[PDB]
């Protein structure tokens, strides 16, 4: 009906088409947790070895966050410097949002290669107070119990950020963003879900976590590089550099 109501449809489809793992497979696959040995096989990995299997990853994680962008209204006709501005901003928040989805808060253990394990399944990458921060936010993002719907526009809004600096066209990432803010406020009201509104993270957190994990996946590509085949090779270019 409303150009309001059409762009929370096309943003959860967009979200339902690009979610890379359905929730009711994680909800599902909750009781299928590694084993003492599992988790042993994994910590006793190279550095090297995990980081190829998370580098990886977390390239396809963000690689969907990508195609999730490019299925926003709006988000290709901005020009490509304003793409890679914002996918460079927001694409490993958005990943970082995605993660609760994965995130068991009863036992901390998150999906991982078929099952849940607790942040020690990572010990060989030496990263322990950065997985740790990683496993918290996703811990406090947990007690939310976003819907779907909820982590679809949430997650357009962590892209759509008119303040990200280097921005050449702000006045038309501004009206993404207010349509994107509409269309958030308008669905949760019409759900009775406006009190998540005080509960979300405070946005100086997701770009501090976002910050030091991009800054440490920098340092492991500089000392040991993976390489994929680019989604947008101008935005990959500039973190592969
Ligand atoms: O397929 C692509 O076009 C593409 C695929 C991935 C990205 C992208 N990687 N990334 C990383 O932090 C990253 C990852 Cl996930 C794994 C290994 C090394 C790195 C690092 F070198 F950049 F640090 C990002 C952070 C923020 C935003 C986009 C990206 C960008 C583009
Ligand atoms: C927290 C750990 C360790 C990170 C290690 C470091 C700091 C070197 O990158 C990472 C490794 C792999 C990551 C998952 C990859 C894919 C997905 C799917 C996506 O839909 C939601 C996020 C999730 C589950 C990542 C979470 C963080 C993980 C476990």
């Amino acid at each position: 009906l409303t150009e309001i109501e059409h762009l929370v449809q096309s943003v959860c489809k967009s979200y339902r088409e690009t979610c890379q793992l359905r929730l009711e497979d994680l909800l599902r696959q909750r009781s299928n947790i590694f084993s003492r040995e599992e988790v042993t096989g994994y910590q006793r990995k190279s550095m090297w070895e995990m980081w190829e299997r998370c580098a990886h990853h977390l390239t396809e994680a963000i690689q969907y966050v990508v195609e999730f962008a490019k299925r926003l209204s709006g988000f290709m006709e901005l020009c490509q410097n304003d793409q890679i501005v914002l996918l460079k901003a927001g694409a490993m928040e958005v990943v970082l949002v995605r993660m609760c989805r994965a995130y068991n808060a009863d036992n901390r253990t998150v999906f991982f290669e078929g099952k849940y394990g607790g942040m020690e399944l990572f010990r060989a990458l030496g990263c322990s107070e950065l997985i740790s921060s990683i496993f918290d936010f996703s811990h406090s993002l947990s007690a939310l119990h976003f819907s779907e719907d909820e982590i679809a526009l949430y997650t357009a809004l962590v892209l759509i950020n008119a303040h990200r600096p280097g921005l050449q066209e702000k006045r038309k990432v501004e009206q993404l963003q207010y349509n994107l803010e509409l269309a958030f406020h308008h669905h949760l009201h019409k759900t009775h879900r406006q009190s998540i509104l005080a509960k979300l993270p405070p946005k100086g957190k997701l770009r501090s976590l976002c910050s030091q994990h991009v800054e440490r996946l920098q340092i492991f590509q500089h000392l040991h590089p993976i390489v994929v085949q680019a989604a947008f090779p101008p935005l990959y270019k500039e973190l592969f550099s």
